[PDB]
């Protein structure tokens, strides 16, 4: 079979990506590790059509892969013809996303979409893995999948309360025991904050950016899910903020908040997850940081919205990941304040204090400053509007 | 043999019963007509042995019976052993319902159990009516089998889809053609929301507290399970919501939700179904009202479980069970629509479009009001979290 | 608020702790609302550089904060240079506990340590509040002292005579009437009970557990700390007994003595100390129970130490605290006695008289008892070894 | 890891049903005895008196400062029965009665080897320390199933696949289970005979001067742990405690109500303490010695019995063996029906067997010319037999 | 002496 990595893709913003936009993704993409984007595409959008139609030729003009996520908050199950006719189109396309021989297939729910009336309709064979919510469910389904994809990326204990971290591999074993001579396609996700009149909370996510690739190297699933690279209303993309997707209000939280850098944590251990090896390898020093724009209390002073659901979980830290290949020492300015730490070889991730003002990062190994610099953003203690998403940057050597 | 009324109880949930709750709850099961109590319990509670316990001493104590439904979400066939000794244990306990002499048992899923090697392992007859979830394999079964419980309550097409009401029969008959001889237990369940991770949708049941009742008045199968006595998180309970119960996360939807009223259903429709009777005999004249608890189109932004599936095929209603002696004159105020229908004799379902604000009913005859009075709750138009339960109440001359 | 809690931990019985054991004491710190661990060392323990390593880490890694406790009866003013070099590793570790900006130290005794010669060496700001006996000489330092930390958690007159309850806040204001300009940090002790060879006395607290937390939203000091997380040699401890730290004889009147539910108590007083309420908010309806294992007249069979100083002032009772969100009505059964009375809504403490044998708590509101059960220790009239610790229980709804 | 090691034996809470905790307290104050400081408390989920013997078994530990822990047998117990597992764990981790190693509550099974600990060990608030039962040593090595050690059942002569061989026992499979559990915890199996006569199991293992070899392999080895197979399992024959008045006869008692192995603890006290001490010979306190042998040779044909002879018998001897605990030098002879030996034997502890004779038994033990100890066989050798019994009759001597 | 910073529940 062998060991691939994916990214959640949303067609649902990109009505206006040529397949030079797409390309860009993808070549982004290539350089992470990462082996294909699901493109999450709704039944309603005039687009979906036309951006399918884009993206596999990109994929296939870049040697990218793609499969087909189909988002059942907008496809039904009477949809299936349609469904059907999409999967013609692409089962056999050479940039189809090939599992085992046949066309990866996945969606956001549709727990009861029923795949064997699509596979017995297609003669090329498919492989179903959709997004299922009962780990019971994905070890009985009657609905012919191959596979499940859980969506459990964050800290959650089975109900609607925003519980705190560190995120546990609790659901992916209770996904794992049921689809034991099935596939298992685990979730990875840095952060999730949203902010819009019908979802405005946050999950507790904080290391995760890291952590929950240590989690994917002790774990080794059948295949890994990156949620996400471009969704920017739930501020979980690590992909580029493109130009050409359309803003469907997120642009108020993510577009002076890059998310680049998180690949680079992202690359060693889609690497070393590939190669079943236990632990990463860093092959030069980088650094990596990321931290909200304000402490959790500052009340804003305009916004439209409520202040997000959960937010009094989160710890007001700065975030940072270094990568070494010799340990050294890692010291971060935050506003007023100054700490140090002694930081191993290795992929490492310490959090410190946050503090209004400048932010400042220098490791130093021996007495030579091995990288640094400013924080591309001030910590403020103003706002207009609720920001729980994060600026992430970074420093390489 | 006759015909018998049971009701799904929730072992899981009563880690800390006493056998005075039991006692209770079985003493109201007994008021409605109810014969026996399926005690649905799992493996995987250090507690199942001990709620069994006090549950077979109540029934005993009260004149009450009890049969054990092993949940096989929990349960597997590595656990024939210990369920061969449950067994032994209780098939001929006094409390133990029997049927035509044999100690009844049933499950949840679990449809590959094999019921051979138990029953040659007990000395006391056993009667094996498993939940099944193929009509077919309930006619070809060779687990040892004496009838099924279908789990079909509500509207779907297979896979738990959730397609339009109104519940039609079309389950049943599968099952009753495919066991021919073999027993049929039917299911009948009020309703049907849930609110977790694992599970987060809506059947369309509507007028379905009472239309099932009056399908198993021309049905008559052999045998009957009300889903449920206490299932809060599905909102089917039919029993009232005790104080010993744990919550598990459904409090928010259950804890000011009576459904005892529906109780006020069932009853001479159980009394019709044992009598073999055809239509159902009203007493007293009687009102039961139901409805959600806001418009479906409501927005609860930070409820991190996002709206339940299914909820676009619900309609805003208010829905009304009149229990009538005579005919009479039903108006309903729902906010500030305004309804009025003649309602003949007997029991009859009639829904009003749903309005925000205050609910009021009245039944009047001669123009002299017989009952009435206003709605436990008022129906809003704002919420903190998704809640796709009903609030049921009554009204009795 | 600028208003923290901190809890006393012994380094001395951790020799052994790894950094895992350390994110576990401070995870339920946590969970209890207490902000920092003050980290009490002694310069003689061959593992204080260690220990204090990794607690500053699991600090770091849980984000939680510690501060150093140099226990002067170890330490001495000859350790200048020694201390001042733990200062410069510890003063900007982000697992340091900040106070405005300043690198919390504390400690026991050290009365006449002056500190100007290390915060003069150590570039990091330093806030040093060490433990004074003398208020006056709080008033009047010339140590270099941002505040002081007081010792005074049980009754006592001065003198080395033990002197009955209750407490009073006496020495509190003997402080804060020496600190009205410098920081005040209280002590808030549970219990007092000591058996070694060179120190075998009680103080007499009784109701303590709840009384002084009581007393703090009074006294509105501007940091608390605990006294103790975890020194089972003096029965003050509301930690876990952990079985990573090393006995140094307590266990005999520790193992099988749980205080953790005092903890239930501290968290509602934490969060309104912190928030400036002069009443808790109580969340939901539990129950707080502790008492000796012995009357106190117990004369026992093979102790080579003699009865402790003081434990004929104390009281042969049971102690309850309700937490309580309406009134209710609290039995207490204790031996052959039964007892009862009514307990208004909010968090109160009542002392019934010890009846040797079982122990039964029950809290009953409109009939149905809401919490109850068997304390876990039953009262013994003979007794191997003089204990004076309390046994802990709780009971929650 | 403790600085210290242990000796626990395999117990049969199943056939106990009837014991009280008097009972308990006979059987766990001759192990004291022996130097033994824990009983393996191997118990059956099926059995409706589990609950009551592991409570009386507790509290009998407790009231004669014995030890016990757990050793949940899987071929009952079930990977599907964690919840209760975890409950039994809750109420005896911290019972005073239990075994702690390095402060840990120990735990065991028979076979079990998928069954994962993570979830009783997170849910037990006292921490646990497990020991499973694991066949195969590669697995020991890297198990995910959260524990501590293993406990190895490879107590006999044997390529595996329960097959049958001649001995002298070696130390092979110890090797590849102490080479797989690199800083764990393993726990050595010391078993001194193996004959059992049922219809599921009918077969014997070769074993013969065991009762003494393995121990001496003990002191070489040093594991971290050793568990005695078995105090009472009377069916398999390799019980060392008493053959006690309240158990329950499974059907053994046909071989084992007549031949007592009481004296195997007198060759086993002396290894336990050196075993214990580190030490690489064993200390004599007097001179002793012990014998033991089947009750008929090994051709005697039993046409009476349904079973028929056991799998194995082929490899064994018709022999008796005699081990002497002596201070000094000293000389041995026996008289097995009309044979008579004599051999040298050194201080210190050895065993010699000599070819079985019919008839009556007798050993004595002399020094320049001067009788020590000495006496009659108690079980004469008989060439007729009812039944197949290849379970040896034990006794002893002392100066 | 090295540390392994924010790690899983295990190290140690
Ligand atoms: O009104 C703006 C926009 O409307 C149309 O375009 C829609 C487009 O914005 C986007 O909306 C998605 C949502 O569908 C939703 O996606 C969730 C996602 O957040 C997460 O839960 O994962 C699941 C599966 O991936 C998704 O269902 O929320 C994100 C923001 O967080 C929205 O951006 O996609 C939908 C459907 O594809 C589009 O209809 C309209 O065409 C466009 O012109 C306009 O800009
Ligand atoms: O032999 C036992 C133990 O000795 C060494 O470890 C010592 C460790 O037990 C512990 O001892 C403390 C005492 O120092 C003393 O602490 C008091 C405390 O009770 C209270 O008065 O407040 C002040 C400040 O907190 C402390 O001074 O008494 C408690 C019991 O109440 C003892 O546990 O800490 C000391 C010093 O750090 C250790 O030296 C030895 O290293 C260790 O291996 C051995 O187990
Ligand atoms: O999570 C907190 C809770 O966990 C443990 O108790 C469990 C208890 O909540 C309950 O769990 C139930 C689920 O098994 C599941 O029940 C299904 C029914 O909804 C439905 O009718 O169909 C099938 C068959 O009837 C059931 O499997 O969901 C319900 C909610 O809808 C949920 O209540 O029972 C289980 C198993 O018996 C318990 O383990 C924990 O023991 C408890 O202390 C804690 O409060
Ligand atoms: O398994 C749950 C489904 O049960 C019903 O669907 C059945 C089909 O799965 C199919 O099952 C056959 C089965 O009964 C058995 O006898 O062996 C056959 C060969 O392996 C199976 O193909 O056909 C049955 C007859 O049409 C169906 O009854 C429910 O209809 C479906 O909703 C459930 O998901
Ligand atoms: O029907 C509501 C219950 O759904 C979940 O339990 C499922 C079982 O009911 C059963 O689901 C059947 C399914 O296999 C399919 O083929 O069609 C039937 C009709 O829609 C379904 O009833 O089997 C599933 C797999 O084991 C179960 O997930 C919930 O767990 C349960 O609580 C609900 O009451
Ligand atoms: O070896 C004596 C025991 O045999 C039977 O129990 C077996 C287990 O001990 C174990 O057998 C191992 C087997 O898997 C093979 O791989 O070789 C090993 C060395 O010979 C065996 O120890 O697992 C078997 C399968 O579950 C068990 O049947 C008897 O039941 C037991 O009483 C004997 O003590
Ligand atoms: O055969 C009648 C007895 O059966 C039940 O007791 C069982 C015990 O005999 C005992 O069985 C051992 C068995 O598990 C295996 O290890 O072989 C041994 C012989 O070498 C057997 O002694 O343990 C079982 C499980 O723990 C018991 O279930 C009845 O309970 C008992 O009353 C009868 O005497
Ligand atoms: O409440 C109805 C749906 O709202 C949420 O999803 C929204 C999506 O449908 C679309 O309108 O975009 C917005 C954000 O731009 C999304 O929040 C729910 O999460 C979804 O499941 C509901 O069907
Ligand atoms: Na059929
Ligand atoms: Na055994």
């Amino acid at each position: 079979s062998n060991k691939y990595v994916t990214a959640h893709f949303m067609v649902g913003i990109v009505e206006n990506y040529t397949v030079d936009d797409w390309k860009h993704d993808m070549e982004l993409a290539k350089e992470t590790g990462i082996d294909a984007f699901a493109l999450n595409c709704a039944s309603i959008d005039s687009y979906t059509d036309k951006q399918l139609a884009y993206a596999y030729e990109a994929a296939e003009e870049v040697d990218f892969k793609v499969f087909i996520s189909f988002d059942f908050a907008y496809w039904s199950n009477g949809d299936t013809a349609r469904i059907t006719s999409i999967m013609q189109t692409y089962a056999d396309h050479p940039g189809q996303f090939q599992y085992n021989g046949a066309a990866l297939v996945s969606t956001f729910v549709g727990d009861s979409f029923d795949w064997g009336p699509v596979k017995r309709a297609v003669d090329h064979p498919i492989f179903a893995v959709p997004n299922l919510q009962d780990p019971n469910w994905a070890g009985h389904a009657t609905t012919s999948i191959d596979g499940a994809f859980s969506w459990y990326a964050w800290p959650t204990d089975g109900g609607n309360s925003i519980i705190k971290g560190p995120m546990t591999t609790i659901w992916d074993d209770r996904f794992r025991n049921n689809l034991k001579d099935k596939v298992y396609m685990a979730p990875v996700s840095p952060w999730f904050s949203t902010h819009f009149n019908t979802k405005n909370w946050v999950f507790i996510c904080e290391d995760l950016p890291h952590l929950r690739w240590q989690q994917m190297l002790e774990m080794q699933p059948e295949l890994i899910e990156i949620i996400s690279w471009n969704d920017y209303g739930e501020s979980h993309y690590i992909g580029p903020y493109s130009e050409a997707h359309s803003d469907d209000g997120s642009a108020q939280w993510t577009k002076d908040f890059p998310h680049d850098a998180w690949r680079i944590i992202a690359k060693p251990y889609i690497a070393a997850y590939k190669a079943g090896e236990r632990e990463p390898t860093v092959e030069s020093d980088q650094l990596v940081y990321w931290y909200r724009p304000t402490p959790k209390a500052v009340t804003c002073s305009k916004d439209p919205l409520g202040p997000p659901n959960g937010i009094n979980l989160l710890e007001d830290s700065v975030f940072v990941t270094t990568l070494l290949t010799e340990p050294a020492t890692l010291t971060v300015g935050s506003g007023s304040l100054e700490f140090s730490v002694d930081v191993d070889a290795g992929i490492v991730t310490n959090s410190f204090p946050m503090g209004v003002g400048s932010q400042a990062f220098s490791v130093t190994r021996d007495g030579e400053e091995i990288l640094g610099g400013d924080g591309g953003l001030d910590v403020q203690d103003r706002c207009d509007y609720y920001n729980f998403n994060v600026y992430v940057g970074s420093f390489s050597a």
